[PDB]
C-alpha cells in the first residue's frame, strides 16, 4: 500500500507513487463542500519541484513547509499547468519566496489579465527540463479543459500528469466547462496518446490517480 502522510485536518495529503515521485492533494471549501484538487512532488537531488501550487495562498504555504521538512530540502521550481485557481493559487507565495514559477506564455497572459501574479511564460509547445536526475517534459497538446492546459510527462517513470485535461473515474462529467473548448478537447486528448504510447501512471487533476483509461473516459465524457 503505498505511503500516505497527510497535514492535522487532512486538507493536505502526499501519497507516494515511487522513490521520488509523490502526489499532493488539497482540499479548498466553496459553499461549504470540500473540493480536492492534484498536484506532483518531485524529490530531486537538487531540491523539490512541484507540479502545481494550489487553491490558495494558505494551502500553498502549508504544502511547501510539509514537504520542505519532510524532505530536507527547498522546493525550487513549480510547473503551473492552467491559469485557474486549483492550479495558480498560490503563486504570490511562490514569487515572494523566490520559487521559480513556469508557465507557457498564454498562461501568464491569461493569469495576468485575471488579476495573478504573473508565472515566467518560459515554457514552448514541448520543453525538456532537468532537475538534480529528474527529466520532467511539458507539452501543450491544444485546447480542452482550458486554452492554456499543458500535460507534464516524466520520461524516467512513464507518469503522465493529466492536469485538467484528464478527468478521473469518478467524473461523470466534464465539469467546469466556462472555460473550455469541447470541439477541440478530444483532438488534444489524442494528441497526448498519439506523443506518449506506453503510460504507466496517470494523475488527472481532481481524483484518484489511474492510467491511460483515464484518457478513454475522458473521450467518453466529451461524445
Ligand atoms: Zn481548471
Ligand atoms: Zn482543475
Amino acid at each position: 500500500e503505498k505511503t500516505v502522510i497527510k497535514n492535522e485536518t487532512g486538507t493536505i495529503s502526499i501519497s507516494q507513487l515511487n522513490k521520488n515521485v509523490w502526489v499532493h492533494t488539497e482540499l479548498g471549501s466553496f459553499d461549504g463542500e470540500a473540493v480536492p484538487s492534484n498536484g506532483l512532488v518531485l524529490n530531486t537531488s537538487k531540491g523539490l519541484v512541484l507540479v502545481d501550487s494550489s487553491w490558495d495562498d494558505k494551502l500553498t504555504k502549508e504544502l511547501i513547509e510539509m514537504v520542505e521538512k519532510k524532505f530536507q530540502k527547498r522546493v525550487t521550481d513549480v510547473i503551473i499547468t492552467h491559469a485557474h485557481a486549483d492550479r495558480i493559487g498560490g503563486i504570490k507565495t511562490l514569487k515572494e519566496r523566490g520559487i521559480k514559477a513556469h508557465s507557457t506564455a498564454l498562461t501568464a497572459e491569461l493569469a495576468k489579465k485575471n488579476g495573478y501574479e504573473e508565472p515566467l511564460g518560459d515554457l514552448q509547445t514541448v520543453t525538456n527540463l532537468k532537475f538534480g536526475n529528474m527529466k520532467v517534459e511539458t507539452f501543450y497538446p491544444g485546447k480542452g479543459h482550458t486554452e492554456d492546459n499543458i500535460v507534464v510527462w516524466l520520461p524516467q517513470y512513464n507518469i503522465l500528469v493529466g492536469g485538467c485535461l484528464v478527468k478521473s473515474t469518478s467524473a461523470k462529467d466534464l465539469g467546469n466547462v466556462a472555460d473550455a473548448y469541447v470541439n477541440e478537447w478530444s483532438t488534444s486528448i489524442e494528441n497526448v496518446l498519439k506523443r506518449y504510447r506506453n503510460i504507466n501512471a496517470v494523475v488527472p487533476g481532481h481524483g484518484e490517480v489511474g492510467d491511460k483509461g483515464l484518457l478513454l473516459h475522458t473521450l467518453d465524457l466529451l461524445k
